[PDB]
C-alpha cells in the first residue's frame, strides 16, 4: 500500500505494501 511520485510526471512506483 505504498506509492511514490518521480519525474517525469508520468512515473510512479507503487509497491505491494
Amino acid at each position: 500500500g505504498h506509492c511514490i511520485q518521480v519525474p517525469p510526471m508520468a512515473t510512479e512506483i507503487c509497491f505491494s505494501d
